[PDB]
């Protein structure tokens, strides 16, 4: 028995955990997955020393972790085995796969994360603000109410994560991608650093956040904190909330300990399940809301609706780029270079505070001394410069969501022969207008490797608006991107399969009436008809948004705390 | 100041930590590296739920882990970049390459892991003993009585790795592929489960053994060890050992605190090297033994001449095969299948007891109800089915080890259209013979990213036996593996590159008289000359060896405890 | 490359390899129809594919 | 140095090749099929035992060259095909289709 139970230790559900732990509720909270960040739990795997000297590397920690939701069954053809080996007549089930998927109509790209912290145990950590065009309601008839209440949540959930944009300041290469964008835009798009969830320590390392930032994790009552009462239970599987008869109140939880392998049963008097956007929704469907299997427009479910349908997820480009001879000649522009490098007489001098300098001189003082110490390097660019972190945000002209960094990549052993400070990422993520006739649903057959209903896609970007938009925003990315450098064999501009991008929404959709907005929680992540169900996450955000969700999902959850506060009463300690 | 200090948290450092803890030594320990695996300090990362219901996952970890120690200039041509893209006139020193390393003289695959647990978060866990042929002595002039002693000290590191044999019986496919085996090689070679330090926790879980197996790594005195002494810091770059005028002791080791940044020295009485074999040779050169800078045959150090030389990387040889006919039908041999699966009339059966019945009742149980409550599939195979587990162990006839298994493996898109059950990995490994021209040497000029010397490799296969066994190991690999089926495709017979298989040794080795043996440290692994300074791990073999080297460097890591206990008193509590 | 020039193929299956990498503007079948010259009457699992 | 091993195939009543009564090739003559599986038993154990040959003798010459290592090549690449309309001395007894003369 506990006040407030939590199903996921990722940054949703610690924000829960920080703002009911720290108003005095009797909070547990369990994760599927278990402690294996280091000892502080639910940490950024990105802060170790050794992977900001091997940045590169934490691509795979990524891969490592993100586990395909539904993947098709397989029909390639390998016609070069052996005759002696066994071999089937069909292409039957296998490695896995989920048979209820049509190959053409998924997310093959969609994955979860199962470990304490979530997904923010590797995420990149970008936390931009939706604008209005891209943010849902919290007060309707009133706008001005209504961005007052989001500019309180947003700087709240800034606070928690601990966002910045200024910690990229003194990059070499920052500055130069992004002054040069924003000379060639005629002063109609604004770029600036990408806000994130970060706070550099030193001039080569970043501690980056996660849930741990968040919510530190450890149990309590402790030294710290002697009056709080916190519990963490990894390695458990959530895999029923018990609904009573009018379905007004949620009476237990079903958990299955994945060490010992026994199943109980907890009571609470509030739930919160921020299992992810996928997994609340399982954990729901298992629970008898909405309809396990295929769904039949005939036959629509009796109990939430609209629970795994107007699902959006982001249509994403990638590409890289080499930075132009004009950009690299620009950043030694301040200096007088004579003579060859490594002869006698090569030297490179600039003069302090010249007005005709176009760099200040802690710029040119970087530069000068990179040049005339490394004279076999042929670059202007210092060897740690930080890494560049420009966004434009979206507008209505310019509809999505942009990111030009140079993040952990894998690069082919060609892409390799190519100086790391020369390539530069670009990322743009487009917005999905919601479609009822996109779900997820969940097989009354079939079971994923925990027993559970097996997530199953029917989705295709629509047509009209998202597709139209999703085009145009690649030929932006073509068009900005030429600005910078040409781009990078190997990684040609391109869109990335469906759901690699990993910003599913709209699952299990807020809006204010459960009918008229078809959805399935109200502006508090309160469950319609429930007096004591809440979820918190992506799945939430009912609109068509290109930015990255995290911090809109985690603005929305400080205000569904702000709702338990004031209407359940902590137990006595 | 402490009784002993350790550098490196790997299973060799635990080994010390475990004697010399118990013993009632202040030990301290530092590793480079941080806590990343739980709050099991130093556990093998695979131990979770979710890593062993998605296991090809786990080798993006491990590459996740692995930095390569010597990468050579890169020189790959690029010229399908667009006109306005930045481009250097020459192949130039970028991207962390090593302008020491040739490029034809490497072992490009060597990497070194640094975190808590070092490699042993990560490893396989396979612990053979090596035979006569492949060990070196510990007794001069005394077969049966060297025989005693690494048999006793073989008995406690199995102990220690809890090392078994019969984890994997239960396994069809396992026994599909020994089976066969051992009847093909008429009693001329023996197959058996590869020795594993693991325990199994239930049919579908196994508790792969680590560092923390060894030694739990939690501060003493505690709860549990009222009365024993330890520390660990991790994130402490252990620099240099501070030898006397004489060469006869070190009297402090460097530190440097990779978090605050500080340095410091530390004083103990007795120093144990367990850096790996890589990172113990760099921490001996940079304290000035042997020498720094490229080799000069002229000008031999005075100090430790053999530190670096003689290296040894085993050969390794890889393929995957696709099961054959033959042997998934004997799968079925027992069973009378009548009618077309899925059909009402289908039915599959066998007579328990029954003499001329192939298997036991327990194999024909299993497969018969995968059949019945799986008539989709077209294997007989169990779903669930442990991996095989199977070697036969390096003898003078076949003169390598081998390991016939089904690890972990990021399979290409075609390669997922083929069963996992039907796919079998076969990894040959062969011997090296130490050549005093086999170098690991430290530049002078250039420092790796930990601003120690940098490590670069003069090494090729010895011409002669060396060259000769290890192709005769790759037909040895196509032979035997066509017994059990033909070879996948993507995954053909192939040499790994030079030292991928991280089985590195010789680098500073041992033997009984310095100048006689060519080496470095005795059989007590104390460094010649010094009274107080002990070095561990695989760099310590100065033998020929195809085996996997962690249990044989473990047995002399308890040796090596032994003269310590014998020599050095712990200070009073 | 003249031997590849003028070496046909007897009979090619029913393409069925998922792109899912296209722009959401580009046209895209429901289905794996018989396309591109291949035999619908072809089990791909029962061919000479480098028959030509 | 490139290794090419070239096995035997049992004749096979169930090995065919069938031609469309609907579908026409690009001159609009009957699209051709294949049914061909290589047969069970000798055929099959055979290629890998040629497998094998070809990977002890070539080993005698050299290592194998990256990119181009062990493989099979896929069916009828090799261009070898046989007894599509063949001969024998009695229709019936040697189930066939031309004689000694290469008359049908
Ligand atoms: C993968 C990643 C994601 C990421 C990104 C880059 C990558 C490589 N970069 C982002 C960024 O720059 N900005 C941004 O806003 N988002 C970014 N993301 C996505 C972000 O990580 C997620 O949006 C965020 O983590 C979502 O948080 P939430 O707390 O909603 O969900 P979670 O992190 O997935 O954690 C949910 C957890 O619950 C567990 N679980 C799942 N099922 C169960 C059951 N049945 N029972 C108990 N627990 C359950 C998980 O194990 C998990 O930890
Ligand atoms: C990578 C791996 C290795 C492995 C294997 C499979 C793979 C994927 N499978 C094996 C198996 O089946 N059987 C076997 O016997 N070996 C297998 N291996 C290799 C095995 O992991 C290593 O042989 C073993 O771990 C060696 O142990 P040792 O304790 O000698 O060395 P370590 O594990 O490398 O850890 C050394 C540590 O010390 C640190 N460090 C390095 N430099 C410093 C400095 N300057 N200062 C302080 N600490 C230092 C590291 O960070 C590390 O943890």
């Amino acid at each position: 028995k506990y006040d407030v139970v939590i199903v996921g230790s990722g940054p949703i559900g610690c924000t829960y955990a920080r703002e009911l732990v720290g108003a005095g509720y009797k909070v547990a909270m369990f994760d599927i997955g278990e402690i294996d960040s280091g000892l502080k739990i639910g940490a950024h795997k990105k802060n170790t020393v050794e992977y900001q000297k091997n940045i590169d590397k934490f691509v795979n920690v990524i891969q490592g972790q993100l586990m395909s939701v539904s993947v098709p069954v397989n029909t390639l053809v390998v016609d070069t085995l052996s005759p002696t080996s066994w071999q089937a007549s069909t292409f039957f089930v296998r490695n896995g796969s989920n048979p209820e998927q049509d190959p053409l109509r998924n997310l093959s790209g969609q994955a979860v994360t199962r470990v304490v912290g979530g997904m923010s145990t590797h995420w990149t950590c970008a936390t931009p603000r939706f604008d209005r065009e891209q943010r849902p309601l919290l007060v309707k008839d009133d706008a001005d109410a209504d961005d007052a209440e989001w500019d309180r949540l947003y700087t709240k959930a800034e606070s928690y994560f601990q966002t910045g944009t200024d910690q990229f300041k003194e990059s070499i290469r920052h500055n130069l991608v992004l002054n040069k964008l924003t000379e060639e835009y005629k002063g109609q798009r604004d770029f600036q650093q990408i806000p994130l969830a970060a706070t550099r320590r030193s001039p080569t390392f970043v501690e980056w956040s996660s849930a741990n930032t968040v919510f530190d994790l450890q149990n309590r009552p402790n030294t710290d904190a002697p009056e709080e009462r916190f519990n963490l239970f990894p390695a458990v599987a959530c895999e029923r909330v018990v609904r009573n008869a009018l379905n007004s109140e949620i009476e237990s939880l079903h958990i299955h300990d994945l060490i010992s392998g026994d199943r109980f049963e907890i009571k609470a008097d509030v739930y919160v399940l921020t299992a992810g956007a996928v997994h609340n929704t399982q954990l729901l469907v298992n629970s008898g809301f909405g309809q396990l299997g295929r769904p039949n427009p005939a036959n629509p479910p009796e109990l939430l609706p609209s629970l795994g349908s107007y699902i959006t997820e982001q249509s994403l480009v990638f590409c890289q780029t080499v930075m132009s001879t004009e950009l690299i000649d620009s950043v030694k522009s301040d200096m007088t270079i004579r003579g060859t490098p490594g002869e006698l007489t090569y030297s490179v001098t600039y003069t302090p505070g010249a007005s005709t300098n176009k760099h200040p001189d802690w710029w040119n003082e970087k530069v000068k001394n990179h040049m005339m110490q490394h004279q076999e390097d042929p670059l202007p660019i210092p060897f740690e410069d930080p890494e560049p972190q420009v966004t434009t945000l979206f507008q209505p002209s310019h509809p999505w969501h942009t990111q030009i960094q140079r993040d952990a990549f894998s690069y082919g052993a060609v892409q390799q022969s190519i100086d790391s400070r020369l390539i530069v990422d670009w990322r743009f993520f487009g917005r999905t207008e919601p479609k009822e006739e996109n779900k997820l649903w969940f097989s009354d057959k079939i079971t994923d490797a925990y027993n559970m209903p097996q997530p199953t896609f029917d989705f295709r970007f629509p047509a009209g608006r998202t597709s139209k938009e999703a085009e145009d925003m690649m030929t932006d990315m073509c068009v900005m991107s030429a600005k910078i450098g040409g781009f990078l064999p190997g990684s040609l501009p391109q869109f990335m399969e469906p759901g690699l991008v990993l910003h599913l929404g709209g699952t299990h959709r807020m809006g204010f009436d459960e009918k008229e907005d078809n959805c399935c929680v109200n502006t508090d992540s309160r469950v319609f008809g429930f007096k004591n169900l809440f979820l918190g996450g992506c799945g939430n955000i009912p609109t068509a948004y290109g930015a990255n969700p995290t911090l809109t999902a985690m603005s929305l959850a400080i205000k569904s705390c702000e709702y338990i506060k004031q209407n359940f009463t902590p137990s006595p300690f």
